[PDB]
């Protein structure tokens, strides 16, 4: 029977959540994963209103002695526009892609991005690549736009400067795993994030409708 | 006697300090000040153009040996509209704040700010708070918006670049100091910056008028 | 003859490069050069779209033991506009510049920049300055706005979001060389940038026309 308030109000709750996420009130989040030699997988985590994007560098460990980056999957939460991803990449700790008087300053490579699904339902998109055996280190860079709902000019003028605040208030992370199993035990799982394991298998939590 | 030109231009001197500060030419200031077990104080400081914010992880000591986090104190020079201050923050290096999916991206924490005043005069605003013993560390974003004395727009057409062009330029500084003491004789007093300590005794120094 | 459509090609290809590079299409880049007494040189590049910025402190070496930073050469690419060029900096990793009540945010410095030349072409922008005797560290911050070629808003309705992914998307680097000249046959050469030598010597690749 709809007599059961208790299931409708499970029901309501797990959809709002799926829902503030989406709106421009929600984070937009992004996720990437650096896969190294010794198995071991690094993650920078930021999440953002409006827009959310990472600059990092992927170093060898130990001064060039120890482990390298192999591969990076990156990660956006569903609340992303995925026609505006944008990456900028270096093979180098000294500025790798080509010259600088020929170089765009980032590609769209939404196209590329997978989308990571459980129960039907859409709880990531998830770009992969691996890295030339030849490089010791990536320096990489990516950026994407929150879903828009509306036709709202949040970069309007009195909009603009909470786009700027939002960049003052992003919050970054940055953790090491031993193994991708530690990594799905101990980060993806507990915070319900959406993920791709080696195996191709899915994870996140579905929260429509 | 107002022949007395030598007092006329001390006061001008001081009341000009103030008011430029307030301007929009003048500096917005913001130090998140992270108090450790150990009584010593760290201290983050942003100084930027018509908004400021900082984005920091205060961690346990020593690779989890040492000292930890027990207490944050935030303080925003008086240029600051008290009404535009935003917090976000999370307890752990792992996205404490319950789950993406429902978290708003920042709490408005303005009406939480005490006025810290000399001589009656508003030389800054203070939010205090203790961190829960069971946390180890504190992932922490404030941001703040100088206030806007006249009805112009800094995110218009035109001056929107300036503001891009004020986060390249803000300076950002940290130090350590071994106790309060430290930190009152040689960082706040010195530079003249405001801050209430332990004793809710205020320091500052009052320029108008 | 005209009918060398290799060499037609070859004019062209280099033209092209230099014209990309100018469009706001292409990137800004910034470099600042820390000389140390040691003789070694840190420099900090990072390259981006419509605009670019570098904020960092330059300290002593190993914990104030090691070598100092002596003098710091800015150099900017061609695609700037040498007039937003703006610079703020401190002389301590404690809020140098006077007092925060009294400081103006930035200066602009471009009418100190000068143009770095390969055949009479514009190859860079540098501003060159020693520092005090007296310290032992500064913190820098340094932003230049692309050459807008048209009338065309960056910053309009639509184009700002544009803008604040370009921020995300901006690559930083960070190389410390034991002496200019292997700066110069590792890192200036090589990469085809601008720059000016401890004896006046321009460095750089004139692509047009």
């Amino acid at each position: 029977s709809n007599r059961d308030f208790r299931g409708r109000e499970q029901r309501l709750f797990n959809s709002e959540q799926y829902n503030y996420n989406s709106s421009l009130n929600g984070e937009v989040s992004v996720w990437v994963y650096a896969y190294y030699s010794d198995g071991s997988v690094l993650v920078i985590n930021k999440n953002s209103q409006y827009k959310v994007g990472i600059s990092e560098t992927f170093k060898v460990l130990k001064e060039g002695s120890g482990a390298k980056p192999r591969a990076i999957q990156i990660i956006f939460s569903p609340s992303v526009n995925v026609r505006t991803i944008k990456m900028a990449k270096g093979n180098a700790v000294s500025v790798p892609d080509e010259y600088l008087q020929r170089s765009h300053p980032w590609e769209a490579t939404g196209i590329k991005y997978r989308k990571i699904k459980r129960d039907g339902e859409i709880v990531g998109y998830s770009h992969y690549f691996e890295l030339p055996h030849e490089y010791n280190s990536i320096s990489l860079a990516v950026s994407g736009v929150h879903k828009n709902p509306s036709s709202y000019n949040v970069g309007s003028a009195h909009n603009v400067m909470d786009v700027f605040q939002s960049c003052d208030l992003a919050l970054r992370f940055c953790n090491r795993y031993w193994a991708e199993l530690e990594l799905v035990n101990h980060y993806i799982s507990p915070n319900a994030y959406p993920y791709l394991d080696i195996n191709n298998h899915s994870y996140g939590v579905a929260l429509s409708n």
